[PDB]
C-alpha cells in the first residue's frame, strides 16, 4: 500500500546542516543498503552507477553506500556486494562518486567485514577461513555447515587485529579516496565483524583486544583513530545497532547490556572530539529495527535517548520513520535538535526520488521484499522507469555489467 | 498580473551545469539588480543580507549581486549603492557570501565603475571629477549639470586607466576574495565605464586605448588578463549589451556597429580559453531589453547569436524571458545547447522564491516598479513575507541597519 505523507518542506528537514566538512541541505538520507547488483569480481556495475545517481537528485542529499568489503577476508557473502580494496574497484566507484556530486549531493561508504558469519564455503574458494574476534558462531546450523567443508571458524592472533588496523582498513581508506567518497562509516552494527568485537557473546579474546569493555572497545577506537590520521576525522562515521539482535546477537541478553557497551563507545567518541577529533557522525539503529526485522514495541528493550545525551555531534538516526506517517510525529521530534539526521531504507529502494516525494507529501510506492536480494536490474532500477515503459522479463535477465 | 508558466521542472532549466570551479543544480540565474539598500557608507546592509539568503534557496543557484562599486572613483549615484574596496565592506559582503553558501548556492559580485554618468555633485564631494574614456557627457542635461558644479567630466590619462588595473580593479578583486564572492564579474554593460571605453562614441582617446577596435578593447582585455592572473579565469565574468541604448550609447547608430565591437571582444576571450584561460561566463543582454526598458521587435537591430557562434563556453542570457510564457519556447531554445544559463531579474525581486515558481510552474507575483529603487524595505524583502503580516508603514521607515 502506497504511504500517505504529509509535506515535510517547512520542516527542519529541509534546513541545512554541516557535516563534517560538508553542508548538506536535506537532513533526509539514504542509509546503507546491500542490493548485491555489483559484478561478481565485486567492482561497482553500471546498475549501481544508475541506481546512486536516481537518488541524488535532491541537491544536497547524504548517500552512503551499501555495506562494501574492505578486503577479501572481509567478504563471505554468495551474492555479488561490491569490495573497496582495489584500484579497479575504486576507479568503478569513482564514476559513482563523481556522478553523484555533479548533483551536489555527497556520499559515504559503509565499510563492512562479515567475519562469524561469513559463508564457509565461499571463504573456502579464496583459502581463507570465516574469521573473528573469538571462535564461535551464529547458529548451531552455521557451525554445522562450518565444519562440513571443513572450514571452522577461527579467532584472529593478536597480530592479525593489528593487520586490520595498518593494512586492511587503511587500503580500504585510501582506495575509498581515491573513489572520491566524502565520508567512510565503520560498520559496527547487526553482528558483523566490530560488532563481534564489541559485545561479550562473541569476544572472548584474552588478549588487549578482549576480557574488558575497554579491551572490546579497542579495535573499533584503534580503527577512529588511525583513520582519521589518514582521511580526518570529518570524513569518518559509524554506525551501531545498540539494540539489534540480528545475526544472533544477544544485547539486552548479554552478560554486559548494550547501555554500557555502546555509551561507554559513544563517550570515547565524544571525548575525542572535545579535543579537536570529533567524527563527522554517528549513525544509530531505532529500535523499531533489528538489521532487516521490524521489532514489536513490546519485544523493544531500550531506546537510543543515550547517544543524544553522550554526543555533542551529528546523529543519523533510521528505522520504519514512517510508521507514524502522515504526521511524522516521531521524525519531526527526532530532528528538533537540529543536529539530527533521519535515514529511510526500504522505501528509498522503491522511491528514488523519495527527497521530492518528502518534501512535497506525495504518496510512497510501496517496496518489493522480493527483489531486495536478487541478481538482476528487475525491482532494482526499474522504479526509476514508468511503468508502462518496463519490459519485466528482459529486466529479470539483465544481470550487472561493467561501467560504460 | 500574475505569469502563469508551465513547469521547467524536467527541462534543461533543472539539469547541472559547470560554470568555472562550480557545479549548479539550475541553469536559472539571479542577474545583477541595483536597489539601494547598502548603508551610507556604501557597506552591505542588514536588508541586503536576508535579500540574498531569500534568493538562494534553490540549491546550486548562482546569484550575481547588484552592481558594486569597485572604489570611491567608480561611484556616483545619489542612493546608496554598496562597495567592494575597504575591508569593511569586504567583511559585510562574507556574512552575505556565507548565507548563500551554507544554501549549497554560489554568488559572482558585479564589479562597475560609473564613468561619465557619474552624479557630478556627489563625485564633488569627494574631490573627485566624473572621469570617463573620453570628456563626453551622456546629454546636454548631463553636460549642463556637471559645468553648473565646476565639475566638468574629464578624461583619464594613461596612468590612471593603468591604476585602473593595478589598484583600482586589483583591490576590488582582492576584496571580493576576502569576501568569499565565487566569482567576480566586469560590469561592460549599459554605457557605463567599461562600455565607454569599448565602443566610439564615447571613447576617443589617442593613446594606446583608444583610436581603434583593436584600442578601445584593450583595457578591457588588460583587467580580464590581470585579474585573471590574481583570482584565475575560472573566477571571472563579464556583462555586455551590444544593442543597448541606456545612457546614449550609440549601438547600431555609432561609427562602428556592435556585431563589429562584440565579436572583436568575444572572439579575443575565446582565444584566451583556447590558451588554458577560459572566463568562467560572458552574460549578454538580449536585444528585449536596454538596461532598465523594455525593447520592441520593430526596434530591435540585431541579436546575440554571434556570441553563442564565436564563444564555445558559458553563456547567461537575460531579458524579458516571460514574454512567451506559459510556455518559455525562447527560454528552452536558448538553454538546449546545455551551455547557457537564462537569467530573470524584475521577477527575481517580487518572487524570491522564483527558481521553485518555475520549477513547478507556479504563477509568478507581479513586480512593483515604484519600489524597484527606493530607500527602504517596503516593497523589498516584503515580497518573502505574508501579505497578511507585512506592516507598510513600517516597513517603509525601515532603512537599511548594519549587518548584525
Ligand atoms: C535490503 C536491505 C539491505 C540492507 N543493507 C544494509 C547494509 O548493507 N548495511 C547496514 O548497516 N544496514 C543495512 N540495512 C538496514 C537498513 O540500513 C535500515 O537501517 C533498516 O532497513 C531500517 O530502516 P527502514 O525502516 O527505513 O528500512 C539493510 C536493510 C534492508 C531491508
Ligand atoms: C531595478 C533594476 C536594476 C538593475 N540593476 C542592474 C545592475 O546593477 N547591473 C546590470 O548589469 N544590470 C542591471 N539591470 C538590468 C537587469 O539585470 C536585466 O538585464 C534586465 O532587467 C532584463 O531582465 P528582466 O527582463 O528579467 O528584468 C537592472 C534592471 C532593473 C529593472
Ligand atoms: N550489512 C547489514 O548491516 C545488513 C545487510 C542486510 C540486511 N540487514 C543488514
Ligand atoms: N548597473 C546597470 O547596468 C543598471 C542599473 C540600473 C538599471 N539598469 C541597469
Ligand atoms: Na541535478
Ligand atoms: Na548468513
Ligand atoms: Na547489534
Ligand atoms: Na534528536
Ligand atoms: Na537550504
Ligand atoms: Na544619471
Ligand atoms: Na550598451
Ligand atoms: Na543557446
Amino acid at each position: 500500500s502506497s504511504v500517505k505523507i504529509s509535506p515535510l518542506k517547512d520542516s527542519e528537514a529541509f534546513q541545512s546542516i554541516k557535516v563534517g566538512n560538508n553542508t548538506l541541505q536535506t537532513k533526509i538520507v539514504y542509509p546503507p543498503t546491500t542490493r548485491f547488483r555489483a559484478l561478481e569480481d565485486h567492482t561497482p556495475s553500471d546498475l549501481q552507477l544508475q541506481y546512486y545517481g536516481d537518488r541524488s537528485t535532491f541537491p544536497g542529499t547524504l548517500l552512503i553506500t551499501e555495506a562494501t568489503f574492505v578486503s577479501p577476508q572481509a567478504s563471505g557473502y554468495e551474492g555479488a556486494a561490491p569490495g573497496i580494496w582495489t584500484d579497479k574497484h575504486a576507479k568503478a566507484w569513482k564514476v559513482i562518486t563523481d556522478k553523484v556530486h555533479a548533483n551536489g549531493s555527497f556520499v559515504s561508504t559503509q565499510l563492512i567485514f562479515l567475519g562469524r558469519v561469513a559463508d564457509p564455503a565461499v571463504m573456502k574458494t579464496r583459502g581463507l577461513n570465516p574469521v573473528s574476534a573469538s571462535a564461535t558462531y551464529e547458529s548451531d546450523a552455521a557451525k554445522e555447515a562450518a565444519e562440513a567443508v571443513g572450514n571452522p571458524v577461527r579467532a584472529l592472533t593478536t597480530q592479525e587485529v593489528k593487520d586490520l588496523v595498518y593494512e586492511a582498513y587503511t587500503n580500504a581508506a585510501q582506495k575509498a579516496m581515491d573513489a572520491g567518497f566524502d565520508y567512510i562509516e565503520l560498520h559496527a552494527a547487526h553482528g558483523y565483524l566490530l560488532d563481534q568485537f564489541l559485545q561479550p557473546c562473541t569476544n572472548q579474546r584474552t588478549d588487549e583486544y578482549g576480557g574488558s569493555i575497554e579491551n572490546r572497545a579497542r579495535l573499533i577506537l584503534e580503527l577512529i583513530d588511525h583513520l582519521s590520521t589518514i582521511v580526518g576525522a570529518d570524513k569518518i562515521g559509524i554506525r551501531i545497532s545498540p539494540w539489534a539482535t540480528f545475526q544472533n546477537m544477544k544485547a539486552h541478553k548479554d552478560t554486559v547490556h548494550p547501555l554500557t557497551t555502546f555509551s561507554y563507545l559513544v563517550h570515547e567518541l565524544q571525548q575525542r572530539a572535545d579535543k579537536g577529533q570529533g567524527i563527522a557522525y554517528i549513525s544509530v539503529v531505532e529500535p523499531r529495527v533489528s538489521g532487516n526485522v521490524d521489532v514489536s514495541e513490546e519485544d523493544q528493550a531500550g531506546d537510543n535517548e543515550f547517544v543524544s545525551k553522550i554526543w555533542k555531534g551529528v546523529i543519523l538516526k533510521a528505522g520504519n520513520y514512517s510508521y507514524d506517517a502522515p504526521e511524522f510525529k516521531t521524525l519531526k521530534e527526532d530532528i528538533a535538535d537540529k543536529r539530527t539526521l533521519v535515514g529511510f531504507s526500504r522505501y528509498f529502494t522503491s522511491n528514488p526520488n523519495l527527497v521530492w516525494k518528502l518534501r512535497d507529501g506525495i504518496d510512497l510506492v510501496p517496496y518489493d521484499r522480493n527483489t531486495f536480494y536478487s541478481d538482476n536490474n528487475y525491482g532494482y532500477n526499474t522504479f526509476s522507469m514508468d511503468s508502462e515503459e518496463v519490459d519485466k522479463e528482459l529486466e529479470i535477465k539483465r544481470v550487472p555489467s561493467a561501467i560504460e
